Formats: structure tokens, sequence, C-alpha cells
């Protein structure tokens, strides 16, 4: 049920967002983002810096002043606005879900149907937080009345990937506006238009100038003014795990800004003798295929018991060969093609690191098609522990399926590693599940699924994949400042 | 290791305790409490009526006056008092567990390793919420400040069984007092010794005078008196479906105080065909046997899946059979007498019933030895559910076993019934046990395992077979009093 | 700035709400719902009796069960449809406004911009909720995973009064239809108009057949037939303190349903001599006046410190005799008829007992129209403790004025009542007012203000005012049914 | 009711402690303890650095092993052994407050009645959380059962300072004891042993080897390999706003471990014109002496109300100049010495700065005593915001007086600082205390008190006075790590 798509829909915003209207940067610099399915330009976009980074801080800070329009408003009416935001997103639904394709290169019906679900969802969720998050009336010692404020963190800093442009987006925004915090966020350069439209939808919305402002522009630059600003209070980084150790380093070189990092991953999805086999197969295919392999979570290594190996393989093979590769506006595109020339080339570059390691090629491990980002969807076989394509995210349509026998194993295989997003264990025993669900040191455990994401339910990892969580009630500790009050009284009673 | 028990614990409390003293009923008349083992009189207690439950009444609610030492001690110091209480209780561990078994007829063993070793993990376990029970502030519409004060519900009248005399007491002690109640307390007059002689240890641990009074005596009168009472706040009551409704009217009729229940049940424990034998087995045996059957949540219902019926009931009935009845304080003993007369003789007739009715008699079926209220390990096959055996709550030890075939089947057939106080699934299978724990209406759902209380999980019933929940964070909402306090303000800001 | 309403609203629904559809009472009597205003009757609505009630309880239970549309329902969609209901009232807010006034009496502009105003944002509160109300994990002893799911109750009857229709009705389907349940609600025979529309709402919004059943009709019969059902699972009833004990008695006497219950009450302002003299004049009326007297918390003992007596009783007086008394549907009108002929001779009488029993009558104290029910604002000074008028609850424009010189002494007096929904304190000193809001025994206790009722903030009664909150996260605890699921573990690690 | 000291307290544990046994620094070098009172030399404790605190952290991760007996103990144990601790430290009270004074120099009385008094509340405080930290149930979207499971953040590498040694160790063990982590301490260099006999009383009441590590030693070198170690999860650091900014730089430059700070402050306590006098002069003469002015909440700012200046000033330098300063040991004795000769330096400097800046010195300003670390206690009026000693912590016995005259104004200058760790506000008026304690930005706002800690309320600091909070429910947040647990089911209902 995917309404007809505009395969070449107009872009309408290009500059920085500050204060409700759009500017070019300082310097009048401006950035060619590009349609990764031709490699044709698709438009130019404003290339914000540290300059631009400091006017939007600064439009942040005035909107976060005591007595201004978006401290006083009602919690349940930021609520309200969260709400209309999603109700323009949905009017501009069809346009979204195409740019969305334009600019990031996954199947249309996949943005339409999925992404934009979500970012739906995700925002009518946190507009339900709003007037929800409770501070605490406590019980202290003393002839005392003791309480607490739950208060915003104020001015948050939010760095957002490119792999769901509007998703991530959504994800950033929502429990930040829901906690009535004001917020300065560097999308993409790979992807920046999807996100700059729906600062058109937070003005329509109703949003006082300087609540929302978004600047484009790189990492180095607009990212790093971000990080190290001195009047930036809270900061929300998703990327690599490289990147997250600058972020972190930054906010303590500055001025202690409170940091959560969500990066990425290797997760383990484990597969035992007793799954459904049909399922698992097909489960484990998207796990690690899906949006062309650039997911943070995805399960690039596939443990499977030795008893069912074999078969478990061959189906995935099969699989992995039927997997339609083309144009992400056609309807049979299962896979667009990755996000840019430097996803390409690397990805092309974790393939041959496989090759030369004696993991064993079973399909694809080429590119797809001249024109574009395409790599055809590969497999590996017989992956060992210490080989690197079992030990470093490749990010693009490469899986690795590894052998072994015991549950206590595969346990100690599934935890040997820096990261710790995500992991699954697909089998009928309820025993089993236990064991390992509770086992398994990740952000994410899931039982005979994958990829499945709640609103309401927390995301982040352990380890070297991240600190904090995103999404459900926890996606708001970190946007709330925490103020006790206690004041004498003359007499206390229970 | 349990210490040798004196099989003849003297008695050192036996009338009505107010304000931290010891009274004579008002009429100085007094009732006998029976040894089950033996039939004999133990000794003579205090008969309180309605002029005692008078007396205790204003002394608890003196106690729960603003400003007295009870309402200004720091919520801390509430949980010092409690942890102080379940010392005392370790320390005369040995004697409480005698006392108890002589009152009651449980085996030694189980109420000094069982009973006890629950009583203390209880009463700390509450001890440790007193001041943790938090209220809220609320982020209200306009310039106000808005906040929640959890506050005593007041008077707390409680009336507690006796099968399961101290462990009662002390599920009803524990949220009343961390959450700083006053209480006016009705022991069953089956066994009244051991609740009267924590009385004394709850003097001796320092808690004010009139903050826990206790009175001995009979339903109709003393416990009728507090439901009926105009001065208690809230009642909570612990026995037969019947009396509960009792209790609710009275309530009603009265001054409208708050009411929660904790009923009767006949739970059914399903034992699928992929179920682990030896461990179905053993646990469905101790499901129903437990405390001479004598337990709200037993597993009285016992459906067994087709295929494996067969050896399910054979071992069951041998099972049945080893099982030793005798004297409680001999270490053999797995099966003490019943507690008294009239539940002998309910027992017996209900066992009349379901030879009458047609229910295959396996084993057991008469009384057990020719002094005390024993009888016989007693298992029924081939039970249907309109047997009587099948549908009332038997309360001894009497096994009813049903055979089914569907998932689907066993659902509503565990499902029909006016009780719904607890379950079981014995499986291995994920699916199995997450649809069955779903579907079943009950207040507890133990899958592989039966009768396991935790302090931190809930208990209660669904239907009739009461409501609100006992023990968790749970247990302490019936004892609290929520107080909206909305402040106006110069001018609201997040 | 409030649209013009149609003082002659047609009406479109008058018959019993089943399964999404009308239906004529079984017997076919129907029963005449009259304007206030003018004492003529508006039109005929269906008189639901048991039989009715039986039709509505089955639908419920059907729409109720396993596997149904609203049972597999995401919580998100509930959130989703409450919000839609929202968005259908909103557009229809100028017509219900003023059928709300027609049907009620109440000035239009008040049903516009207060009444309707709060329903939108009770619903849409409670949208929020809808997938956030959390059950938790529990880490209990030994090797087990255990933890509670947070199930509906089941059928819930819903008994609301006439003062605000539309309002009560709000805070009975938004907590209920946010967690799950399903309803069967009894609407008051002086106001059953605007409540039916709704329902012609909830079935445009998408809300399953079954879901919410409204049957319109008298006490004794529709009322108590719900009371009495033997398939509701819970009550919530919202009336006289009368009534209340009928319901409770009810539930005991049937099924053992839960019980919550919004009753009366006779709140006391109090008025310190350091508290702003206009604003506590001004807000001393209007905790009184507001919605023609008919409040359950009405301000209806005004105590004002000895020093200030003088001054603020001339005050209210000249308040009162300004207070304009007319036709609803104009503008300039401040107070509307009172309910219905009961009430208005209800009301005299009272003003007439206050005259026989000393109170110095100072203003009003009879008729204000020859057509309708209008009662002139009157105002009684130097009122006592043991006055009529100072103990029962009026639900009129009848004033009491009480002196007094003490804070420990006013405290005692505010307390010294049966009644404890609500209590108000008007004082600049910080100390006063805590220790005036601690020492209240009211559920509300407003500061400098009066009737500041917030979605997010709970209200309920204290003493004989009722048991239970609503509003706020409070309300869904009343509306949830716990179900503890504890699984044995191969081995339990933290 | 003080017992009488042993001034000269014999030292038992004077080493390095890992799995519960006493080792020497690989090293075998040791470092010196002053008596501050004296500047005598206590005795010599091993100096560790980063080989010990490697040794530390193996032995740590190894008692958090998976199947552990730290892992699989039951979460209401870990209570249990929380509460032996606090029971032993109890019986070891006299002996500790007299080393705690020994080695810090705060007199004897106040070790005995507020630190060790604290330190017992703080364990037993959070010896009640141990179970009561639950994770969720969540209703998620589709067919699925989704929950969280609260874990242990892991390895916590905990440093804390010399002011409050057994309190500071107190606040850090609670929390992390009693979520199921384990621990490796480093306690200042200046007051090492009390924290170094604790840790025989953790062997004592049965803590496992390893789940607690103290490792004595200097900052850059065990402190710096705290922070920077590869396999620690977690770090809470409680010093200098400076080496704070070390610790953040360190985790984010090794393995992204989880960190929260408590660092310095200069906290504005504002005296408004309606406060009471003789109150506000005591409790700000206690605002900033405690503890030798060694707090880092110490209302290093007094902003006195013009009005009353004059007359506030006056008493103050009165109470100033009347305050005991001598022998901690002496009962008579107010004020003991600064711990260090390097802290007694640098509060003489900050008192030379004072007086060249053109601050008014009112009384004291010198040396008070020609032996040990004794500065007289010294008051400077009419001090300006621009002044060094009115923005810099002194952590001294140096109290700044400024005058104000508008609320507006006060507001401003409080909150004019990079500091943000508490605030206090002394006024008789209700609107005055809300405004104030809305508008400052500070952690903690205390109204009409000061210093008023409990165990159950948060404490942290805004800004860069640290980071995330401690005390409460809050302090248990970042000793947890969330894993959330989806499970595919097959029908999910509500
Ligand atoms: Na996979
Ligand atoms: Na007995
Ligand atoms: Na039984
Ligand atoms: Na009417």
């Amino acid at each position: 049920a995917v309404p007809a798509p505009n395969q070449q829909p107009e872009v309408f915003c290009n500059q920085i967002f500050i204060n409700n209207e759009w500017h070019d940067a300082v310097s009048r610099k401006t950035f060619p983002t590009v349609n990764p399915s031709t490699g044709e330009v698709i438009c130019q976009v404003a290339e914000g810096d540290k300059e631009d980074v400091d006017k939007a801080v600064k439009a942040a800070r005035a909107a976060f002043q005591l007595g201004s329009p978006w401290r006083r408003m009602d919690a349940s009416h930021r609520g309200r606005l969260l709400n209309r935001l999603a109700d323009l997103i949905e009017r501009d639904r069809t346009y979204l879900a195409a740019l969305e394709t334009l600019d990031n290169g996954k199947p249309y019906v996949i943005s339409y149907l999925v992404d934009l679900d979500m970012v739906l969802k995700c925002l009518r969720y946190y507009a339900g937080w709003a007037d929800k998050y409770h501070g605490k009336t406590i019980p202290i010692d003393g002839d005392f009345f003791s309480y607490t404020r739950h208060e915003p963190v104020g001015v948050c800093g939010q760095i957002i990937p490119w792999n769901f442009p509007l998703l991530m987006q959504a994800w950033k925004l929502g429990p930040a506006l829901a906690t009535g915090n004001v917020v300065v966020m560097k999308v993409a350069e790979q992807t920046p238009l999807t996100a700059l439209y729906v600062a058109n939808l937070i003005k329509e919305a109703g949003f006082p100038p300087g609540v929302v402002n978004i600047v484009p522009g790189f990492g180095p630059t607009a990212g790093a003014a971000i990080a190290s600003h001195e009047d930036v209070d809270k900061v929300a980084f998703t990327g690599s795990t490289e990147i997250g150790r600058v972020i972190q380093v930054a906010a303590g070189s500055s001025n202690l800004k409170r940091v959560t990092l969500e990066l990425g991953g290797k997760s383990p999805n484990i597969i035992m003798s007793d799954a459904d086999m049909d399922w698992a197969v097909e489960q484990a295919h998207f796990a690690l295929f899906f949006n062309q392999g650039q997911c943070c979570c995805a399960g690039s290594r596939t443990f499977v018991q030795e008893d069912i190996y074999d078969e478990f393989v061959e189906r995935s093979v099969a699989r992995a060969k039927s997997r339609v590769v083309g144009n992400p506006f056609d309807s049979k595109t299962e896979q667009g093609p990755q996000v840019d020339e430097t996803q390409f080339k690397k990805i092309l570059g974790y393939i041959n690191t496989g090759k030369q390691e004696g993991a064993k090629l079973l399909c694809g491990g080429g590119i797809a098609a001249d024109r574009g980002y395409f790599i055809q969807p590969t497999v590996f076989g017989d992956v060992q522990d210490g080989m690197t394509i079992a030990k470093e995210e490749i990010f693009g349509p490469v899986m690795q399926i590894l052998k072994f026998k015991t549950i206590e194993e595969v346990v100690g295989r599934a935890n040997n590693s820096t990261y710790g997003l995500a992991a699954a264990v697909f089998t009928k025993d309820l025993d089993k599940a236990n064991y390992l669900s509770q086992a398994l040191q990740a952000g994410t455990v899931w039982v005979n699924c994958y990829d499945v994401f709640g609103a309401q339910s927390p995301f982040g990892g352990y380890k070297m994949s991240g600190s904090g969580r995103e999404l459900g009630e926890y996606g708001l500790q970190a946007y709330t400042e925490v103020k006790t009050v206690t004041v004498k009284v003359p007499q206390k009673n229970s």
C-alpha cells in the first residue's frame, strides 16, 4: 500500500536553520550532496562552520532563557507541538520518503513504510512523555520537605549519521523537545536534505524561534564546534566508535558537557540447532542486509550450530543470490546503492580483506552496477573469530557465517568483542533463550526476531558501542537535569 | 542444619495487646487453642470482642495523631525499627518455629527453614521501603507547583488466617509499618500464640505504644467489629471468599474504609507433554500437598496432557504414597495434621464427595492416625471439570488430576473458574510458556516451578480470589493515601 | 474569543449505545430530559434498565476476549484512537458546548472555555499514557526470572454525575481506554445528551464495537444493575456519599468487583490574615459559586481569620451581590440555573435551615427568576461548626463564612468533618502554607488558589469523600490488574 | 552523648586491599600521612601505582564474572551484607571517629555525631535499594514481549577526596554494591587510614574477594591509572573541577567508560530582608565554616539584602570571633586545623588576595596557632562579584559577604558563575522561596537551612560543579547498565 513516488522531488531547503529562518553560511560556502544511485549531484547545500554553530548556539541559549515562550510553555503544550509536527510530517510523507531515497539510496518502499512510519511513531510516543516525567517528593530525615525538579538540561548539541536521516533526527528531537530543551543539530553531509525540510515543518508546527536550529556541514568543522562549544550543555552523538572518542575528549576539554553516544557494533546472531530453519534464514538475511547493511546493530556475526550449518549456509547463499539490487525507486528493488563513494570503496576493501584472510567467498564479492555505488550481496562462510571481517564493522552487504558447537562456547565467542550494541538468539527452547539473553553482553537481545525497534523500548550499547540509552522512558534521563529543593518546615509528619 | 526443637515450648503471651501492654478481655472470657497433633489444649487465650476492638482502635488513633512520636519519626527510622524486629525474631527463631508447629501442626523443619525464613525476608524487605516510596512533583498547566504527598492511610484493620500465622502477620505488618500506618490486628483463633509473642518483640524493638495492637478472638465478634468500625480507615483481610464478601459489605455499610482481599482459589497446574517428567511430578506434588494442602494458591487442579497422563499419574501416586505423615516435630515427617476438627471434617467430606461423583481414588482417602487431625495423602484421577472436587477449594491433602489434549482446550478449562489466584505451566517450549502465561487469568503464573514467593514480587488474585496485591512495591499502594498540593507561583518555567 | 452559540442545538442521539449501534430500551420506555433554564422538556431518552445493562455487559465482555481487535491492538494505537476522539470532539466543540449548556444550565462561555478545554486535555493526556504504564522485572531470590504484566482489569462499570457531564465522561474513558479496558457507562438522567453524542464520535474515531457502551436511565435501575452485575470486573462511581455506600455494598454482595468512589465534600477554604485580600476574596467567591455551586470540592466552609473577617465579609457580599444570574447563553451570565427541580427545592431548604439556626443572612436567600431553577447568590455570615449548613453538602450558590483565631484552631475545625475531598490555604507565609497543607486531611490542598485541576495531578477524597484517585498516573492504578510471572531459569545472575 | 575518644588511636591497616588481602605496593614504596593538628607523621601507607591498580582491576573483573558468588548472590543478600557492614562500622564507631579526626583534623564530636552517623545512614539506606531497582515490561508494538534488565555497569573505579573520608567512601560503595558492581577505589593520600580500616570490615562482613578493592596512593599515578584503564567500565570522581576535566578526557581517550563527577562550587547563600535574623546568622555561619570550610557546597557567597546588611554583618563577625579553634579532640573545639600544609598555604594566599583587591577584612585573616594547620575564622565584608575571593573556591574558613538590593539582582549575581553545586534562600515569604528555588541554577537549593543532606535526596552539580547525581534513587542510575530483551511471541494481547 504505497503511493507512486516522485522520482525527482524538488528541493526547497538547503540552508542553515536558525531562529526559524534560513541562512547562508557566514563564509557563503556550499557543498554538493550526491544521489548514490546515479553518482550525480542533486544540489548544493550551505556549509556550516564554527561561526555558524556559534550563531545557532546563541539562538538556542536565547530561547532557553527563564521566562521565554519555550520555558513558560505548559509541558502538555510541548506535547501538542510534537503531535502537530508529526501530523505535518505525515501530510508530507510521500514527498519525504522520496527525498529520503534520492539522497540516501534506500528503497522508496522502505523509506515510506519503515523509516517514515517509525519517525511518526517516535514523535507521537515522545509527545506523550512531555508532561509525565515526574520529579519526586522525598521522605528525608528531619523537619524538612524535600523534592526534586526535573528541569531541561539546556542547550543540546545533537549530531546524527546518514544511515537513517529522518529517523535519527526524530530519535534526537523527540526526547529533547518533550523535556523542554533547545537544540543545535548537525546533520550528515551525505544526507542533509530531509532534515532541512523537516525544519520547515518545525516552524510550521509553531515551535518558538531558536528551539531547534539545524546546521548542515562536515564533522571536523561543524560537528567539532558543537562538541567543543563552551555554551552547549549536553551533546548526543550517533556515528562511528572512532569519532565517539573524539566527541568525549572534546567534551572533557571544554565545559564538561553531558555526553551520550550511540556507536557501531559487530552484533552476534546466534542460531541454535532447534530454531525454525526457514524463519532463522530469513531473519538472519534481514539482520545483516537491511538498509544496504548500513545499520549499527547489523547481525554481522551469524553463529550457526554445527548440526544445521550446511543447510543454513546453503539457504542463506540462495537468499543472498535472489536479493534484487537496483533502482531504489523501483518496487522490485530490495537493495539500493551504498551511501557514497567513500563507503563504497571501504566495503570493497573489506571484501578483499576477507578473501585474503581465507574466508570462503560463497557468493557476490564485487560491484553490482557500473553507475552508482552498488555492491553485490556478499556471503562469507567458515569465518573465524580472529579474522578482520569477524571483528570490524563493515557497514555493507557482507555477511559472515561462523560455526559453533556448544551454548557455553558461543556465549564466550559472542561476548569476545569490544562491541556490545545488539545480539540475537534463535531457539525454541525456553531455557536456552533465558540462558543466552542473560549471558550476552549487549544493549538489545532479540529472541527469535531481529531489528525490532519500538519507541517505547530503550536502545544503546554496552562497552564501546556507546553509553546511555535512546528511546523509551530511558531516553529522557540524558535530557534532564535534577534539582533538589530542601525546605525547612515547622514539624515534619508522615 | 535445623537446631533441635523444644517439642513443648512454654507460652508467655496469651492476652490482648494494646499500647504495648497485655490486657484480659473486658468480659474476662478466654478460649482454648488446641494442639492439632494431639487434640489437647495448649492454653487459654483472651477472647477479644467489640469493646476490646474499640480500645485498640482508640489506642491506634492516638498513636496516629499529628505530632506523635510515630508520625514525627523519620521514615528511615521506621526501617531501623523493622530491621530490629527481624533481628529479634531471628534471635528467637527456634522458639517461634516450635510454637508455630505446636499451635498450627506444620512440620518443625518447615516452620524453621520456610515460614520463619520468609518472615525475616519479608520484614527486612519492607524495612528498606520505609523511606523510598516517593510522591511526585507534577508539571501541571499554568503558573502552579503541583506535587503529591504519600501519606499513611491511617488506622489499619488486619485480619489474618491460620495456615501461615507468622508469615501472614509479616505480610501485613511489613507494608503497613513501612509506610507509617498504625495497626489493629485480629489473628486466627486456631493459631493466636505466635503472633502474640511477636507483639512482645514489637515492644522490645521499641515501636511506640498503640502502633501495633493485636486482638485475639473470633471472626463474627472481633473481626466483624474491625470491619464495621467507624474509625478504621482501611481493612485488609485474608481468608475465605465467603467471608471476603462479608468484609466488603461491612466496609460499605460503615464508613467506606478502603478494602483489599486475599481469598481462596482452585489454581490450575498445567503439565504439557514436553515437560520434564521428574521435575513436573515432584513440583505437582509440592504444589498441592504443601503445608497439609492448606495453601490458598495450591495447585488443586493438575491438568496433564494425554500422552504423558498415565506415566504422570503412576509417579504421582507413588510419590503421594511415600509421603510421610506423623509427628510434626519428627524430622522424618513431611506432613503434619490439619489445623482443627472443623477443617478435618470438611476434608473428609470432600473426599467422600469425590468418591460419590465418580473420581478415581488412586490412594489415601481416609484418616491417617487414631489421634490428631491426620489425613492420608489422597489422589483422585480422571477428575472432570463438573465434579465438586474440581470446583471447590478443599484446603487439604487431596490431589485432583485432570486430562486434556490441546493447549487451546486447557486455557479455556483453566480459566473456567470464579477463582484466579495462581496457576502454573510446565513445558520446555518458549512459545507455549509465553502463550500460557499471557492467557491464564491468574494473579501469579509460575513457569516450570510452583509456590515460588519472593518479598519482591506481588501476590494477589484475579476475579473472586481477591483484589489488590501484597508483597513487592505494589504492597505499599493499599497503605498509602495520596494528597495533591497545588501551589500558585509567580511564574512557572520548565 | 468564543464562537457564537446555537441557542437551540439539534439532538442527534437519545438512545442506548451498544456495539457502536443505537438501540431503544428493551421495554421501549423513554424518559424526558429537561432544560433547567426554561423548565421545558428537550427530548425523550431511552430508559435503560437491567436487561439493557446485561446486553451492554455481554458486548463489552465479547470485545474484551483474548485475540479480539481491542485486545490485540498495539498500546500505541489505543493512544492514536484517544487522540482521534479528542480531535473529533474539538471539531464539534461549539456544538457540544451549546448542548452541554442546554441540558445542564451552566454558562455557554464556561462550557466552551472550561469544560470542553478540560475534556480535550484529559483525553489527550491519557492518550500519551496508553503505551507507557510499564510493568516490572523483579530481582527475586533464587534461580528465577520474575516480572509483572500490567493487564486491563476488564469490564468496567462507570457511573457519572450531572454537574460536569462531558468532563466526568472524559475522566472515566481516558484512563479506562488508555489501559485497554472495555466500558459500560451509565450517565445521569438529568444530563444524558452530550455523552450520547460523544458515543457517536467514539464510533467515528474507530474504536471496536463493544469497547464503549452507554446506557442512559435511572440510578436504582441501570446504576444498580451495573454495581451488582456478576460479569462486571470493576466499578467507578462518582456522586453522593449516600449512593457510594450502596455501590460498595452491591460490589461486596455480588462478584467482589474492584471499587473506586468519588463522593462529595464540605471543603474548608482557610483565609489567613496575611493573605492578599483582593485575591482571596475573588478566589473564595469562585471556590464556592463555580458551576452554580454544583462542584464536589466547593469551598463551602470559608474560614477567615478574625483580624480581616469584617473586610473580607464586606467584599464577599459585594461580590455575591454583583454576580450576574440569567440565561446561560448570554455572554454576561456568570450563573445559570440549578440542574433540576429536586436540587432547586433542596437548596432552598438549606437556605431556610440556615436562617432557622441563627446564621446571619447577608445577601440573596431566594428565587432569582419566575422561570427556570434560578437561585440568588446567597451568603451566610457568623456560621458555626454545629450548624447544618456548616456540615451538609448544599451543592448550590450558598456561601458559609466562619471566623477563627489561631492556626492550630482552624486545623482542628477544618479536619472535624466526615468529608475530606479538598481544602485551601491563603497566606503569604511559607511556614503557614507548609504547616497547613500537611495537617489538612484532604485529597487536594490548594495554596493561594482554588479549583486548579490538571489532568496530570490526581484528584480523590479522604475519609468518606471517596477512595482511589482519578487523573495523573494514579488514575491508571484502578484500571490495571497485576499479574506476576515467575519463571525458573538455569542460573540467575545480576 | 559522645564516648571518650582515644586521642592517639592505633593504626591496623596501611596497605593495598585486593581480594580481601593486604598487599604492599609492587614497588614496595610507602608515603607518610600527617596529623594536621600537629604536623607529625601518623604512619606510612603503601604507595599504589599503575601496577597495583592493574592487580585490583583484575581481581574486580574476576569477581564480576558470570556465575561468580557475587553475580549469583540474591539481590536481597547484597542488602544483608551492606547492613552487616553498617553494623560493624557502628560497633567500631568510637574508634573510627577518633581515627577520622586524627587523619583529617575535624572535631571528634563532629566525626562521631555527624560523619559516622551519616555513614551508617548512607549504607543502611542503600542496603534497602539492593532488591528494589526494577527493570520494566514494555508494551511495544507488534507480537513481541519486550522488557529491560537492570544489570550492573561492571568494574567501577571510584576516586574520593579528603574532606569527608568515611562519608565519601560510603556515598560511593552504597549505590555500587547495592546494584551488584565491583569496585577499585582510590582514597585521598591525605586521609587513607579510615577507608582502609573499613576495608577490613568489608572482609569481616562476608563480601566475596575482589568485590571491593582499595588502592591508596597519589592521583597522577593511581588515580590516572584508574581513569585510563582499558578494563574499568565506569568512573566516579569527586574533587576539584580541574582534575575532573582530566578524568573525562582520560575516559574518552581510553575505553569510553561511563563517567560522573562531583566537583567544586562557589555556592550563594541568599539572605532576604524578611528572613529570621538569628536563624540566618547562625545558618550562614554553619554554611561556610562547617568542616573547616572544607565542603564542596560551602556557602562561600553570602548575599545580604541592604536593609539588614549592617546588622547581619555585625552579628556574623561576633559569631566568627567566638568560634573556638583548637585541638579537635577537645570537646570545646568548633574548628580543627586544615587538612594539610598545601591547603593551609593556599587559604592564606586567598586571604592575602582578598586584602589586596579591596575586600574589607572584618575579623581573623591569619594563622591561629604556631603548630598544626590552624587558621582563624575570617570574614570579608563589601565583597564584589569581580573579586577573586568571590569567584574562586577557597575551601577554608574565609567568609565573603556581599550586599544586594533586589530579588532579580541576587538571582542574576548568584547564577553568574561557572559553578552550580548548591544554593540557599532565607526568607519567610512563600512566593520569594518558590521564585528563587526555581530560578537558581544549582543542584541543590536549601530554603531556610543549609548543608541538609539526606541519603534519600540526590546531590550533584549543574554546569562545571559536576555531572550526574549521588544519593537517593538517582544514585543508582550511574551504576546500572540497561539491557532490552525483545522476544517474539505467538500473539500479543494487552
Ligand atoms: Na545475520
Ligand atoms: Na491450634
Ligand atoms: Na489443597
Ligand atoms: Na437536563
